[PDB]
């Protein structure tokens, strides 16, 4: 129902400082009549339809990352946790009850992440 | 701005199964022209102005509790984390950036929890 053009970006990737390269790859992977997916790294003032949480060891050890995760789940919305480089036993327990993409999927999860984003965009006017 | 009478309870206490007694005490403590504070234990269909998270070891070891915490912070609202029976080093990292009540305060934190609730009620019509 929400207008696709009401935000400038379709998706941004929220990531810890030590996962920059990986985040960049995902951005690139997402960039490749509803047009291409407009993508960027999440920044303090980023406004996008979808937000990918690149949940890694680095992400888990930064309290601020955890806080950002909380802010992403306050909205109907589009938050896509991607679990990368972690034992499932160490996944955030909340995710036992939530949607997420396992990094052990195709293209390190990227594929499914992309699909999720596309799904969400198809619900936009 | 929101009408005080728009919800039936002013506060409910969200707690793990092994903290029932403690939760009850807090409820009792909260019960003791804006009238008495109407209080109960949180249940699946509880609707209250304020929600206290009784964050304990028991709470931390139950993934569902964690999930409830997340649901409490999706709204302006009134969510009061109370940290009880835990080393601060083991507090949920999110709380580094959020308001909470330390159980090492007066009356095991109860006092301050109560104050918070009262503050919130004073902002209601």
């Amino acid at each position: 129902g929400v207008d696709r053009w009401s935000k400038d970006y379709d998706v941004c990737v929220c990531h810890s400082e030590e996962d920059l390269v990986a985040a960049q790859d995902l951005v690139s992977y997402l960039e490749g009549p509803g047009g291409a997916i407009v993508s960027e790294l999440c920044q303090a003032l980023s406004s996008s339809h979808c937000r990918v949480l690149l949940i890694t060891p680095g992400f888990l050890q930064d309290p601020w990352c955890k806080y950002q995760m909380l802010q992403a789940l306050t909205e109907e919305g589009c938050t896509i946790p991607l679990l990368s480089g972690l034992s499932r036993a160490a996944y955030p327990p909340e995710l036992r009850f939530m949607y997420y993409v396992d990094g052990r999927g195709p293209d390190g999860g990227f594929r499914q992440v992309k699909e999720a984003v596309m799904r969400y965009l198809q619900t936009l006017s």
